[PDB]
């Protein structure tokens, strides 16, 4: 069973690019973390920046969760990002994403020692 802080890794770290590349890039994106493999995740926001970076938000601005909780930070600079989102035309197996590349705060969930992002709570 794969760690809440690894799953963050593998669904929100895309640091090897400093945005999104091209139209196609959350189709690539979204198949290769495999988040398409069964179904195809709805949406998905992928962070452009350093795992370092993203990992030393857990730190910065604690703010309110969407669903209440006390456990989300927001960035508190921008930060390079990419949201994907599947396009009316797309459907299992043939999953179809939007690329939106964006500049924004983030917000994440953070739990466990070491103290890490465990969700992406969303973008501002």
């Amino acid at each position: 069973k794969e760690t809440a802080a690894a799953k963050f890794e593998r669904q929100h770290m895309d640091s090897s690019t400093s945005a999104a590349s091209s139209s196609n890039y959350c189709n690539q994106m979204m198949k290769s973390r495999n988040l398409t493999k069964d179904r195809c995740k709805p949406v998905n926001t992928v962070v452009h920046e350093s795992l370092a970076d993203v990992q030393a938000v857990c730190s910065q601005k604690n703010v309110a969760c969407k669903n209440g909780q006390t456990n989300c930070y927001q960035s508190y600079s921008t930060m390079s990002i990419t949201d994907c989102r599947e396009t009316g035309s797309s459907k299992y197996p043939n999953c179809a994403y939007k690329t939106t590349q964006a500049n924004k705060h983030i917000i994440v969930a953070c739990e466990g020692n070491p103290y890490v992002p465990v969700h992406f709570d969303a973008s501002v």
